[PDB]
């Protein structure tokens, strides 16, 4: 007919896992589809944190957009879509305009065709804000650790990065030497010291099955982002202001 | 002395299995020991749907009923004593007439009895009222995620089998053609469609362990059967009247 | 300086497991340190077990202790602190007077340092009061199980030891005969049955990780003893009495 809009990933548990990223710091977000692929900017539920997707064209196994359009999605909806996907399922979204977006897995005897209506979700008004590698799964138990301690924690980072927090329970302090992962690389000019509410530096570890490195990027007096590798596709950026 | 009932079966767990199978579903019911083995037929708590259990005498390592007996058992308790067996403990029970019941694991170097009280519980007055053959962990994960989307699931059968559920989630379409296992096997004259209420299925479902395949028998306007066949041993079935 | 406490062990999960074994029964202990190793003698919130924990200074990595120091420590501070060590991390407590004990973890790449305030905890003023070997996990099963039948346990050692329980449910009797275990050894003059409360049992199984046989000796009408072997350094001791 005209227009459509259609993007096919090889592995459903991509998407399942990038919204496992999303889903529990933004109930509903707008997903903006043109020729370059797949993007996505929302401040949190809080309006704190600021969230933001880039999925290339080039990553998906096969991406049609006809004309430009947005797909305002409630992601709890678009979760519980995707809990029914299995393990090697593939994962297409089509957009006819639209009213709904159509969600398939395919796998092979099986046959899943989900449809969801869409939003009707305002524009967000936003502006988009130096670095250290290290281990995802590192840095998400630092920060779940250091919670017991206290609702802060101090980043301090030289060319070693540490990680402290004080409190009732007690004070904490974890040092990283700089060396699937255990590299620790660091970029720095001028040592940086910053203080982050824990809570959200947690949720932004709800990232870390999506890539085995996490990026830190930490400049004094301006938001941290934290960035996670999707592997051939992109990336998820999260924005935090230091306190 | 004079006369008893005993029963042995090789592993305690395919009796605790039929236990999980049946207990979330009925507070307790009767046992009727014959001859030719075990059968139980009650109706659920709700008193919607109907249970029914059929173990063969030439299953178990040994079985004896000098005489005829029913024995009406607390199905949380009698589950709470099959939590006890390790898993290659056969399990026999033993009725003296019934006041108690006794079930004993043994393996080697432990040996476990226990006694519980029997019920007392009335007749009841029941009647027992095509079919297609799937895997049981896949109509236990379909069912699972078809009632996210809904309390009801159209089932739509032609010569694959289409599972429907449609809500404020959304609308879910699920279709498996026809091919441990993964075999979709149908067998019908006329194409039946007909909706059952998701919390029943989901109920039938904790049969699953007991038996890779399952079998839907699904004629129009009258009670669904669904049929878990227990190894070397005998069946249970499920009766749901659709919508 | 002058003078000091450092105790080393090659494995944090050690320290996290004998914390395990008693923080649900100690919100709050002392740890004697001397030239020997480290004691601790605590009667449980309740006041009515007893906990003893003995261990030598052999079995540390390293061992200094200058002058004899008790350290009066939250167990759930105590507790969150071991949470945060990885699976092959050393642990170091350091006592410098305190006010305060500090606890570090090594691998590498990664050092961690902890440091907690030290209590202010009054003496217990306390009086520590035959004998079976078995497997510690058949022990704690066989006192999880039986616990669903009652709040008490008879304890029956003859020379095959038997654990029953009866209530509502029903009746129970375990029988385990004389033979990573599996072993059961009884030694025994005069046979001794005893009744215990099942939710003190209960507890001591927590100590469950640190060996794989467990010890109880049982006299009439003195308290049990269940003793846990800690591997190449020493054992932990819960006292209770009978009924």
């Amino acid at each position: 007919g005209d227009p459509m809009f259609e993007a096919r990933l090889g592995q459903a548990t991509i998407l399942k896992k990038i919204l496992d990223a999303i889903k529990d710091l933004l109930n509903e977000a707008t997903f903006d589809c043109s020729d370059s692929g797949i993007q996505l900017q929302a401040m949190d539920n809080s309006h704190v944190s600021l969230v933001s997707l880039t999925l290339r064209s080039d990553g998906f196994d096969k991406f049609r957009c006809d004309r430009n359009l947005s797909m305002g999605m409630n992601l709890g909806s678009m979760a519980k879509i995707l809990k029914c996907a299995n393990n090697e399922d593939n994962v297409t979204m089509k957009a006819q305009n639209a009213d709904t977006v159509t969600i398939m897995f395919e796998s092979q005897e099986k046959v899943s065709d989900y449809e969801m209506k869409l939003m009707n979700l305002d524009q967000e008004h936003l502006g988009i804000p130096s670095v250290v590698r290290m281990p995802a799964m590192e840095f998400a138990r630092i920060c779940r650790d250091l919670a017991q301690f206290s609702e802060s924690v101090v980043i301090c980072c030289t060319k070693g990065v540490k990680f402290s927090a004080s409190g009732d329970v007690g004070t904490a302090n974890i040092k990283l030497a700089q060396t699937e992962e255990e590299a620790v690389i660091i970029e720095m000019q001028e040592p940086v010291t910053l203080t982050f509410a824990c809570r959200y530096l947690n949720a932004f570890t709800k990232a870390t099955p999506l890539s085995t490195q996490v990026q830190l990027s930490m400049c004094a007096d301006v938001p941290l982002v934290v960035e996670y590798a999707i592997k051939d596709l992109g990336h998820i950026r999260y924005y935090l202001a230091p306190k």
